[PDB]
């Protein structure tokens, strides 16, 4: 089913931490974390313990650096598998102001470059309609990432961030 396996040093070697559901805090057991194996899911890995800090999604593959998955340090301690929609639906509607205010934009297409399609590069609120999706603080993809699998998000902390740039967002997809 849904299995992750995490390593202290590169290239699968060292200290090893294996994950089949959801893992709030394994700090104790691995002290760093420099390469992955999802064997199976798309998993959702994050920084500090109870979903804290950086965070990061994986599908199914093997990652021999933390920069294969877009990493920031070599810091993780608790990890959670992303429930897919078993209809496969995704929309979600972006809003230019907090509390779902401002210009709104709804969409269940990708977007490389919210300053192309939609001239912002900030997103104070969202309403995730369907689905799972991603935000990312530079574009294309790029940097920093920020998990949406809950429905409404008034203000940017409630995605964790604490910078209001958005210059990108997708589906997480099967
Ligand atoms: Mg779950």
């Amino acid at each position: 089913g849904t299995k992750i396996t995490f390593y202290e040093d590169k290239d699968f070697q060292g200290r090893r931490y294996d994950c089949d559901c959801d893992c709030a805090d394994f700090h104790t057991y691995l002290s760093r974390c420099n390469s992955i194996k999802v064997e199976g899911g798309t998993w959702a890995v994050y920084e500090r313990p109870d979903f804290a800090g950086y965070m990061y999604i994986l599908p199914q593959g093997e990652y021999p650096e933390y920069q294969r998955w877009m990493g920031l340090n070599d810091r993780l301690s608790s990890c959670r598998a992303v429930h897919l929609p078993s209809g496969g639906e995704y929309k979600i509607q972006i809003f230019e102001k907090g509390d779902f205010s401002g210009q709104m934009y709804e969409t269940t297409e990708d977007c490389p470059s919210i300053m192309e399609e939609f001239h912002m590069r900030e997103i104070h609120s969202c309403k995730v309609l369907e689905g799972v999706w991603i935000f990312y603080e530079l574009p294309d993809y790029r940097g920093r990432q920020y998990l949406l699998d809950k429905k409404e998000y008034r203000k940017p902390i409630d995605w964790g961030a604490a910078s209001p740039a958005v210059q990108s967002f997708r589906r997480i997809v099967e």
